C-alpha cells in the first residue's frame, strides 16, 4: 500500500443521484427529476461515468426533467453516454412522458409540451399506454443539418455522394434537431443487408466525418416495402444502440425524399418497431412507440 | 414484485448483490436473474449474487446466477464484493473475515486495511473427470498443455477447477506466444465454452506471460462472455502457469479491468487472491 | 440512578430487556420495575426481563418482573426477545441456540434463518397441586374441562403449568363455543386471575377453535392484564385443546398481536413455540 | 434510520421530544410518528414534539404530531415539556421564558422558581367558523351551550379554539350534571371527535363543576383518544365554564393525571396555565 | 509503508491503537513507534498499543511501545482503550469482558453500562528486587516509605510493581505533605526515572492525600514524561498509600486528566481500576 | 451515573472531519479540503478541540483550502489552536501548497495564487521540492499593525520602549497581515540568549499586552551575523511553537529597520531554518522552507 492523501480524500467526497431507469425499445436512459432547477444536477463528465455499463449505472444517456421554458409544461435536456449534449431524443422523450405521469400520478391519456434544443416536442400517452409524439418539423436545409455537403435537391442533400474512407456512399441528410445521415447503400451499389454491416467499423467513419461539423447519427436502411423499413443505427456519442427515435423519423423522411417509401411506415429497429408518419398536411412527423420503467436507485458520485 | 439490491463490481466484473439472509431459497428465479442482467432491458450485470444463511457452521453461504441464468459454483470477484456487502449491511469497521459456504466448498474472504479483500479460494482440483473434462490426463490425472482440437485447429490447454471449470491456454499447439489483445474472443470464445470436451461447459482464459511473476490475460466466461475480470479464472491460470513451468506460484495477473495478486501456497495447496471491490449504486428493480 | 435497556416485543407483548450478566441479582427492584412499566409515567411495558449469568452450566439465566412487579417463572414471548437480545450483544449472526435457566427449568430458544425464534419450552405440568390450583384433578391428577364457579357462574376450565399457571377455557359449563372478541376481559379477567382456586393467581386464556389445527385466543395475564400475546399461554392452551380432544398437537394460534406456531410433540412430550421478536429502541431511564 | 429523543410527560400526557433546531423540516414523517407512538410496537406516546428554529423572531417554533399522525396546532402539556427540554438542552437554571411560534400563534412558557411551568397560552378563539364548527353561533358568533345531536341524543356544548378545536359539555340538553367518571369515553368520545359539525374533528372535554373555582374533567382528544390530561383542553373548558356562567376566570382543573391552574385574564383576554413537566427517559428508536 | 490505526485516550493518556491480530509480531519497530509518537513530526501519542492474538488461551494479547520506544509490561489507561477498540472489531454491544495476556500477566477489562471500563489489574508485586529496585526492603521484602537520595536530597518512597515499576512518594524525608501542582516535574521527574536504584528505570507518582479515600497525583512516566494520567500508576499509589497507612483500599484518584476509581480488594489481593476511554479519530500514517 | 438527557443528545449528534496532517518545520496543521464551499466545514470552537494534543488530533491550527476569491486559484483560512482566526500563516501556506499539489496530482514546479486575510500570497513549489512563498509587503504603520505604541521612526515603531510587567523592553512592530512584536533585548540591556528565556512566563505578558488591541505574536531574536538570526516565538493563541513563517519574515524586517542585519537572512527557528529575503526592489518578502505530509484520517466531531 502507498501513502496517498489524494486517494483517501477522493474516497470520501460522496454525493448521490436519485434516478429511475427507463428504456424505449432497448435505448435505455437514466431519468432524473430536475424540476427544481434549470441547471442539471450533474455535470456531463459525471453523466459519462454513470453511463459506463460496468463501472457505473449503465445507460445510453441521462435525461433531466427540467422546468418549463416560455410556458411549456417542462423542458428536457439529455447527455449522451459520452457526455455530449444532443438537442433531442425520441425514445427518451417517450420515457420522459411516462416519468412525468408517474411523478404526478396521472392516469390515462396525457400530453405535455416539452421544450428541447430541437424546439417544441409534444408527447401524448395513448390508451394502450404507448406514447405518440409530435416530433415537430424536419430540417432539410443542408447548412442547418448541419452538413458541409452541397444540397443537390433544393437546399437539401438527397442521395448525394459522400466519400467515406475512400469509398463512395450515397446519403440523405435531415435534422430532427440533431443531425442524421441516412443511407440505403453505396453509390452505384445494391440494397443493403443491414445485419451484414460491421457498425463498429463503418459507423465511426460517418460519425466523425469532416462533412459533419457537429458529428452525426447514421442510420443504415433496407426497404422491405414502401411502408416497412428495417434499420440499424450508429449514434453520435452513443454507438450502436438498439433504437433511435429521431433516427427513425429522419430515415422515413429520407425514404420519402428518395421516393423509396410512403409517408407512413413501420420502422423495424434492433430493439423493436416504431410507427412513423410524416403528415404532409402540416409537415409534422409523429412517432409512436413503447417506453418502460425498469428500476429506480441511488448512485454514488 | 420488487427486488432491492446493491450494485458492486470487482475490476469491472459487475454484479447485483441481494440480501438473502432470511432464507436458503434465492429470492428470484434463474430466469428472472437472466432478465435482470440484460444491460438494456434490465439492471445490467454479469450475474446476481445472494448472501445466504450459513451452512454447516459457516458465517454465510453464497449462491450466484450467471447473466445467462446458469448457476456456477463460485465467483472470485463476486466473493470480494460479497465481503464488502456484508461489512456494509452489518456496518462493520476495520478488518473482518467470514466463512462462506459455496458450490466449491469453504471460501474465506478477509477485508484488508487498504479496503481490498484477500480471499482464501480453497484448493485447485486437477483430476480431469472432476474438472470436469473428457480430455485424458497426460500428467497424472491432470490435463496439462494437452491438445484440444477447436473447430479443426489444435490448441494446447490445461484444465483446472476452482469449483467451476477452467480451460487455460498459452497458445496453439506448436504455435508462438499469444498477444491476447489480438484475439477475437466473441469468435473463438464460444468454441471453447461449448466444446464437447467440457460436459458442463467451461470458462476459458487466454494468457501471455510477461514474466515468471507477471501474467496478462483475457477471459471468455461460461454463460457471461467476455468480462473485464474473473477471480476464479485468475487463480486457475496461475495454477496452469505453474504446472506448465511458465511462472512461479506468486504472480500479479493483469485482467482487462485491472490487476489481481495471486499466490498458490505449496504449504497447504490453497490459493489466495487479493483485489478490490466497490459499490456503485443501489436500487429496486421491478420483477 | 440510570437503567440502560433495550425495548423488544414479541407479537405486541413488549418488554424492557436489561443486560444483567454481571450479577445474579437484578439491577432494579420489583417496585422499580412496576414504575418503569407504567406506560404514561414510565417507559411502558408488560414486564422487565433480565439476562443473568448461567446456572448449573446453562449459557444464561432469565428472570422477569411483570408490569405489576410480581415475578413469574417463565415468559415465552420474552425468551424469544431474550435470544435476539443476546445475539445483538455478542454479534451472533444466523441460527443460534442457547440454554436458558428459568423458574420453569431449562428453556432452549433457537434463532431461525428468518429471524424468528423456535423455542423448546420444556414439558407441561398438569398435576393440580403443582400448577398450582385447588381444583381437584378429574382426569388423573390433571384438571381437564372441570367446573370452576366464577362470580357465581359455572365455567369449565383446564389447568396447565408452563412453569407459570394457566387456566384455559373454551366456554361456560353447558354453554356454546366462545366468540373471544365478544368477551369483556377487563371485567371477567380479574375474576379468574384472583380466583380462590388459584393460590398464586393465574393467567387465563379464552379460546375458540377454528379448526383442529387453528385456534384463536385472548388472554388476561396474571399481573399484566390483557396483553397482545402470551407465549406460555399459547403453549398451555394447545395442551388443553389436546387434552380436551378439541385440536391436534400441532396448531397455529392466533393471538391479538399475531400468530404463533405451537407443537406438543408426543415423541418427547416437549412443546415447541415459534414466533417473532423485534427490537424497538434502546435507552436509559431515570430510577 | 434512527431517531434520538427524550421522553417527557405533563400530568401523564406523555410525548417524544426531539431536538429539531437544526432544520425547519421535521426529522420524521407523520406516518413514522404514528408508528413510534404505538405503545406496544413502538416507543409509546400521545405524540411527538419537535423543537424547531425560531420564526419571525421567536426563540423557537414547535410542531407536534398526534399519536394518530395528524398535526394539531398547539399542545399545552407539550409546551410545558418543551420548556424543560430547552432548559435542559441549553443548561438554563432558574426562571426562564421563551417565545415559541406554533400553529396557534405565539405561546410563551415560563419556568417558575418552584420548577413548574406557567404558560401564556394566547387568547381563545370563539367565532364559530374559526373554531371551526358548523354549529351556528347563539351568543354573538360564539357557540355557547348550544344543542348538538350526537348519535340521536341531544347534548349541549360550547365551542372554543386554542388554535386547535374544543367541544366542551357539562351535560346533555335538559339533563343533570355529569359524573364524569361514569362516562364511557371510548364509546361516546368518537361520536364527538368525528361529528359532522366539526370539519377538522375536535377534542372533547366533559366537565363537572365542583365549585366556581374548581372543575373536574375527562377528555377524548382528537387523534389521541382518552389521555390523562390536555392543557389546551383545560384552558378551553374554563373559557366555556365562564361563558356559560358556571365558574370564575381562575380555576383549578382536575384532570385524570393531576391538576392544572388556569386563569383567563379579563385584563388582556389571555389564558395562563400552570403545571408540571418531567423527563422520564431518553433513547434511540429504529425507523 | 502505511500504518492504519485508531486514536484513543484514557483520561488524556492518548495512544495509537493498531489491529495486530494477524501476527504475533508488531507491525512496526520500536524506533518507528517513537517517531510516530512525536507530537509535531508524527501522529503524537504517549504510546502505541497493539492488539495481538491470544496467548495460552486468552482472548487476546497486548503489547505497547512507549513514546520513547521502550516496551513496558502493562498500561492501565491503554487496556481500557484496548477493550473498547476490540469491542468495535468484534462488533460487540454493551457489557463484555476480555482476557488479555500482557507482560504483567493476565489482565481482564470489562466494559460497563456507562461506557467505562472496570479492569482487573491483577495483584501487586511488592518484593523489592522484583519491582525491580536496588533499595532494601524495610517492611518485609517491600520498600515502604524508605529513604531515596535524589540529586543529594532525601525523599521517602514506596516501590510497587504492576508489571511495570512504580516509585511513589508523599514527600521528602522529614518534610511536609506535597502540593503536587507546585512541583516542577520536568526538573525532578528525570532524576527519579533514571535513578541508579531503578535498573529498568521507573514511573514516579507524586501524591497528596485529600482524604483517606481521595488522593491527588501527578506522574512522570518512564519513557513518556508528564502525562495526563497513568492507570498502573494510580493502582500502585493506592497500594503505597495503604502500605503507608495514609488511605483506605478503596479510593478516588484525581489525575491531571481526570478521576479513576481504584480498589485493592483484600479478599483476593487484586486491584480494580475503573475509568473512561474514548476514540478520537481513525487514521493512516506514513512509515 | 447521572441521568443527563443533554449529554446523551450531544453524544449521538456527532460528525466527522476528513483531513491530512502536515507540518512546516514542526509547526503542524490539520488541512481540510474546503473547496466545495466558502464556509469552513467546522466552527472555531470545534477547531480548538481538534487541536488539543491529548483529547483531540493535535495541531497548532486548522487550515482550510477554500475556493478562489476575485481571481485567485484558492483562498486560505486558518483557525489557531485556541480557536481565534489569524489573517495568515507562513508555515501553513507552504503546507497548503503541497496539499494542493497532492490533491491536483501536480508534479514539479507549480505556483498558486492564494487569497488570505493578509491579501495575496503566492507559494511556489521549487524544483528541489521546497516551497518559496511571496509573502507580500510588510505593514509598518503603527495603528495598522495594530499597536497603540507611538511611531518613533515615521509611522513605524522601531526599537521603541514597551513596559512589560514593569520592565522596559525595546520592540519593533510589523504586520504580515497578523501582528508581530520583535525584540532583540531589554531597553539598555545586552543581546539575548534566546534559549535562556522562559517563554511560558514572559510570552503571555507580550501576547495580551494592552498596547496590542488584537494581541500579538512575539519573536525573541539573537543576531549570529548580519545574515544569520536565531529566534524563538510565543504566538498569539498558539503558544511556543517550533516555528512561525510570518514571524521569521517580520523579524528580518525588524532586524533591517534596526540596522542589525541585511535583507537576506537565514533564520533559525526551533524546528529548523528558513530562507528569508525582503527585496528592496519591490518591498516584497520571500520565505523558503519545507512542508511534509504526516498522516491522514477522520476525526469525530
Ligand atoms: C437515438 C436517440 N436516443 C437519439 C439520441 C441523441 C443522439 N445520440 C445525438 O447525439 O444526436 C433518439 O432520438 O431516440
Ligand atoms: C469470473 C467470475 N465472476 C466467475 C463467474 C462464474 C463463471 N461464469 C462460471 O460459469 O463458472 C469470478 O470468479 O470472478
Ligand atoms: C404472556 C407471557 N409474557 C407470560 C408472562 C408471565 C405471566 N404474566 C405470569 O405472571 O405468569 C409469555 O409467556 O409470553
Ligand atoms: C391535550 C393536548 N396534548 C392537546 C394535543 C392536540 C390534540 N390532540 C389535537 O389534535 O388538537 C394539550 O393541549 O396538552
Ligand atoms: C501510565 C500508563 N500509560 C503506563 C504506561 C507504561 C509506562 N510508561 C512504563 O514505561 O512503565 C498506564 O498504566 O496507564
Ligand atoms: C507561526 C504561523 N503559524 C502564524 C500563525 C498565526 C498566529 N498564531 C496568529 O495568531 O497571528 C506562521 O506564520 O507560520
Amino acid at each position: 500500500e502507498k501513502f496517498s492523501p489524494a486517494s483517501f480524500l477522493d474516497k470520501k467526497e460522496t454525493g448521490v443521484l436519485h434516478f429511475v431507469k427507463y428504456h424505449g425499445l432497448g435505448n435505455d436512459f437514466i431519468l432524473v427529476d430536475n424540476r427544481d432547477s434549470s441547471e442539471p444536477k450533474i455535470t456531463q463528465e459525471q453523466a459519462a461515468k454513470l453511463c459506463d455499463r460496468n463501472f457505473g449505472v449503465g445507460a445510453d444517456g441521462v435525461i433531466f426533467a427540467m422546468p418549463g421554458v416560455n410556458g411549456t409544461d417542462y423542458a428536457m435536456r439529455i447527455f449522451n453516454s459520452d457526455g455530449s449534449e444532443p438537442e433531442m431524443c425520441g425514445n427518451g422523450v417517450r420515457c420522459f412522458a411516462r416519468f412525468i405521469a408517474e411523478l404526478e400520478n396521472l392516469q390515462g391519456k396525457h400530453s405535455f409540451t416539452i421544450h428541447t434544443g430541437a424546439g417544441l416536442i409534444v408527447p401524448e400517452i395513448q390508451d394502450d399506454g404507448q406514447v405518440k409524439v409530435d416530433m415537430g418539423t424536419p430540417i432539410l436545409k443542408a447548412q442547418d443539418v448541419p452538413t458541409k455537403l452541397s444540397g443537390n435537391k433544393g437546399e437539401a442533400v438527397v442521395e448525394a455522394e459522400l466519400v467515406v474512407d475512400g469509398v463512395s456512399w450515397n446519403v440523405t441528410c435531415v435534422s430532427m434537431g440533431n443531425p442524421h445521415c441516412i443511407t440505403f447503400g453505396k453509390k452505384g451499389g445494391p440494397n443493403l443487408k443491414v445485419d451484414d454491416l460491421n457498425l463498429p467499423e463503418i459507423g465511426p467513419k460517418f460519425e466523425h466525418h469532416e462533412m459533419f461539423p457537429a458529428r452525426t447519427n447514421t442510420e443504415f436502411v433496407e426497404v422491405l416495402s414502401r411502408s416497412h423499413l428495417k434499420m440499424r443505427v450508429w449514434e453520435r456519442g452513443a454507438g450502436a444502440t438498439l433504437a433511435c427515435g429521431t433516427g427513425a423519423c429522419a430515415l422515413v423522411v429520407a425514404a420519402v425524399l428518395e421516393g423509396r417509401a410512403d409517408r407512413k411506415c413501420t420502422v423495424d429497429l434492433p430493439g423493436g418497431p416504431l410507427e412513423i408518419e410524416w403528415k404532409q398536411e402540416d409537415n409534422h412527423i409523429y412517432m409512436t412507440g413503447p417506453a418502460e420503467a425498469v428500476f429506480y436507485g441511488s448512485a454514488l458520485l
